[PDB]
């Protein structure tokens, strides 16, 4: 679908066999997930955006779905403010920005 | 144009007199751009990333050129470590998701 911007890009997205919302952003390199529990090993790490630092658990190869499309990568889980699916994910899900 | 997300989808872009390269980014509300000296009043403000608030300065009615499409509204400056195009500039130059 085409998506324009003018409320905030929030879509549904299939995890763990799990509903969520989450916001397509394009200025994520990385996915961050809310706390929540994955199955699978998982590795500590910490990522930065703005504001400083937060640690996060990264979850590799994991099955998720954004809105009808499916992705199998890198996802992070850690006290985000909110559930973001970054470019690791947008681009497998062939999503662009068009203008 | 279409922008392709296997790289951060950084693009030129045009304010107060300058030129600089700025991130297209669908999970901004806002728009914040690095310090800069802009003139006229402005309103503090803080904002909030991943990782906590920082303080920027509000400036009100900016005009912006994105890629040569022209943009006018609220623009934030402060301590951010990317220039950051958020939704309510991108709206205005007739930018979506596509997939
Ligand atoms: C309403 O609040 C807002 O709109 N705040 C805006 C914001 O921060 N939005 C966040 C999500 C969010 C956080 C908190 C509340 C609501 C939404 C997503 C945004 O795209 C940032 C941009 C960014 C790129 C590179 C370095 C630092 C920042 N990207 C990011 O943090 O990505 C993470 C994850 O992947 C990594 O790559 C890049 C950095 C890593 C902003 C106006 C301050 C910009």
């Amino acid at each position: 679908p085409q998506i324009t911007l003018w409320k905030r890009p929030l879509v549904t997205i299939k995890i763990g066999g799990q509903l969520k919302e989450a916001l397509l952003d394009t200025g994520a390199d990385d996915t961050v997930l809310e706390e929540m529990n994955l199955p699978g090993r998982w590795k500590p790490k910490m990522i930065g955006g703005i504001g400083g630092f937060i640690k996060v658990r990264q979850y590799d190869q994991i099955l998720i779905e954004i809105c009808g499309h499916k992705a199998i990568g890198t996802v992070l889980v850690g006290p985000t403010p909110v559930n973001i699916i970054g470019r690791n994910l947008l681009t497998q899900i062939g999503c662009t920005l068009n203008f």
